[PDB]
């Protein structure tokens, strides 16, 4: 029987020996893939009607969100385009409409979400902004506090260092790229996360 599980930011696959992007690891005697390949491996099992056990994903229990989705027309335009693959980047003119489309997305897919923002300061803002979902579901994971709520905002720093710990607890990954972040900060965090849904955010202005 097919089974997968997570560790050190990688997916271990037992059973199927022809799983995509999974390579054989002679040290362990197993196939292994970077955690972000999680989604592909899943769609591979399901698509081929293959039976499997998911010991990889360990989703934080998240409620059904149904709050005030107030966006601008162009803001709601993109959201719907990103909703097709739920794995892309969104460029927005505004900037407060960035922290807006994000909110919208979270609300649509009521799944555990990690929000990576540079600087604590910017995290503090996002927390109190996520409150329109329930202050009790909003957490912060940083050098200041390491809490894991269904909606946790983290700093590029804290997220990079605890990739092991955050990697399999979220299904939706959001990057608040303020002027964009390093291909060693940004890229590295993404790669070790199993999160099948990714949303990168940038504000042309400010």
């Amino acid at each position: 029987i097919a089974e997968i599980y997570y560790e050190r930011g990688t997916i271990v696959v037992k059973g199927d020996a022809h799983v995509p992007h999974a390579k054989f690891d002679s040290r362990s005697g197993t196939y292994r893939a970077l955690a972000f390949r999680y989604r592909d491996i899943i769609e591979y099992f399901e698509s081929n009607g293959i039976e499997f056990v998911d010991n990889a994903a360990d989703p934080i229990p998240t409620p059904y969100f149904d709050a005030e989705i107030s966006l601008r027309d162009y803001q709601e335009k993109a959201l719907e385009r990103w909703l097709v693959d739920k794995r892309g980047c969104i460029v927005l003119p505004t900037g407060s409409g960035k922290t807006h489309v994000a909110m919208a997305a979270i609300n649509e897919l009521s799944t555990p979400t990690l929000i990576v923002v540079p600087t604590l300061a910017l995290a503090e803002q996002w927390k109190e902004r996520l409150g329109i979902f329930g202050e009790e579901y909003v957490g912060e994971f940083s050098g200041r506090i390491k809490e894991l709520k269904p909606l946790t905002v983290s700093t590029y720093d804290s997220a990079y260092v605890n990739a092991e710990k955050l990697g399999n607890r979220f299904m939706l990954l959001i990057f608040d790229e303020v002027h964009h972040l390093p291909a060693e900060s940004y890229v590295q965090i993404a790669q070790m996360s199993i999160a099948p849904f990714r949303l990168g955010l940038t504000a042309t202005f400010e």
